[PDB]
């Protein structure tokens, strides 16, 4: 039965019937060439339409944004047409779906970049990690990331415009909301972090400069559509894919959050930890965040229904986004409400492949 996890929540322009959200989850099952969403993906999302809100897998705002083979885009006519079918399917089941838009920046490989050139970033520093590509048989594989090229100052407006255009495409595609991916070490986060950003122009140095790009993007997308259609995901505390938030992470996080609140966007999505773990958020920090962002706050990262109820009851967050539990349980809402057991997870099929480990997790 719980208490408040199953009560409606107004999220910007839409109203969620419950606070159990589906976190954005990269599954790398899109069609190549074209990075096109598939009917299988449409079925996967439709099965999970009872979620208070479905946040889609990270989706490219442009071809340059691509960093993983199999990840979908929302920049081409064919992609837009495919996503329209997916959102329609979710809506046919009375659900709501937001598209998470990203630019992977340095977490990419030249072989999947337009023209086969080096990927771009805030500075020319290799991520020193791996990304996922596909072999000749279409199977997912890990490959060391390519050293990026630092974006030139005159190239920045183009990046902002790519986000703006992607949001315009999202609107036509039928998405209820958009979530800017400003977390986990991808492009926006590469600029926010002092460890990945060594620029000496107005986009590097101070936190004001480091947050400049993401805020210009927020302003651009709010103008393109509406602030109440814009959400943003950040992971400002801890280290993510070799991208740490710096020696003043808490302070820098609060600066950004305060700036975001000024735009009156639909929501602030906090990814609290890397899958590898991280220091838990202090109740004091949660309080500081709460008071600086007057909109919906979504908490995520190894959450349990119990933890969600606790923090929601304390008025520190408004909803919770579950990732892996949603991969394995299409009807997670019903299971949590009924206290039913959950299907076991099969990590080996999280990335790539087909229907197995994707649409074959049964509902009650
Ligand atoms: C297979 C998989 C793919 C993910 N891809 C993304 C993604 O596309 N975008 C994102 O912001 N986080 C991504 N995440 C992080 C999840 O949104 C979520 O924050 C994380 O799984 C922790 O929550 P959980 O314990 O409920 O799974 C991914 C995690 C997993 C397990």
């Amino acid at each position: 039965s719980a208490e408040k996890l199953f009560t409606p929540l107004k999220v910007g322009a839409v109203t969620a019937p419950n606070r159990v959200f589906m976190a954005p989850l990269t599954r790398l099952r899109s069609i190549e060439p074209g990075d096109i969403p598939t009917p299988l993906m449409g079925e996967y999302y439709r099965q999970r339409a009872s979620a208070g809100l479905i946040i889609s897998e990270a989706t490219q705002i442009s071809a340059q944004a691509k960093g993983y083979a199999g990840a979908p885009g929302l920049h081409s006519p064919e992609q837009i047409a495919a996503w329209k079918k997916i959102t329609a399917g979710v809506h046919a089941e009375d659900g709501r779906i937001a598209v998470q838009l990203w630019h992977t920046g340095r977490i990419s490989h030249s072989s999947i970049q337009p023209g086969g050139q080096a990927p771009v970033s805030a500075s020319a520093l290799n991520a020193n990690t791996r990304t996922s590509l596909r072999d000749e048989n279409g199977n997912a594989i890990r490959v060391d990331t390519t050293t990026p090229r630092a974006l030139e100052l005159d190239e920045i407006p183009g990046i902002v415009n790519d986000f703006r255009q992607a949001v315009a495409n999202a609107r036509e595609a039928g998405f209820d909301l958009v979530e800017l991916h400003s977390a986990h070490g991808y492009l926006l986060h590469q600029f926010l972090s002092p460890s990945s950003n060594q620029r000496t122009d107005q986009y590097g140095g101070s936190v004001e400069n480091r947050a400049r790009l993401v805020l210009e993007v927020v302003d651009a997308v709010c103008n393109e559509w509406s602030a109440d259609r814009i959400g943003i995901r950040v992971s400002p505390i801890g280290t993510f894919q070799n991208v740490d938030n710096g020696p003043n992470e808490e302070a820098d996080a609060l600066y950004l959050i305060e700036e975001l609140a000024k735009r009156g966007i639909a929501y602030l999505h906090m990814s609290e930890t890397d899958l590898a773990g991280g220091k838990p958020y202090s109740e004091a920090f949660r309080q500081k965040v709460r008071e600086r962002f007057h909109g919906v706050i979504i908490g995520a990262g190894a959450y349990t229904a119990e933890k969600a109820e606790d923090l929601i009851g304390k008025g520190l967050i408004d909803a919770v986004a579950f990732g892996r539990d949603y991969i394995a349980n299409p009807d997670l809402v019903a299971r949590l409400q009924k206290k039913a057991e959950l299907n076991p997870q099969r990590p080996e099929s999280f990335y790539g492949g087909g229907a197995e480990g994707y649409t074959d997790y049964p509902s009650l």
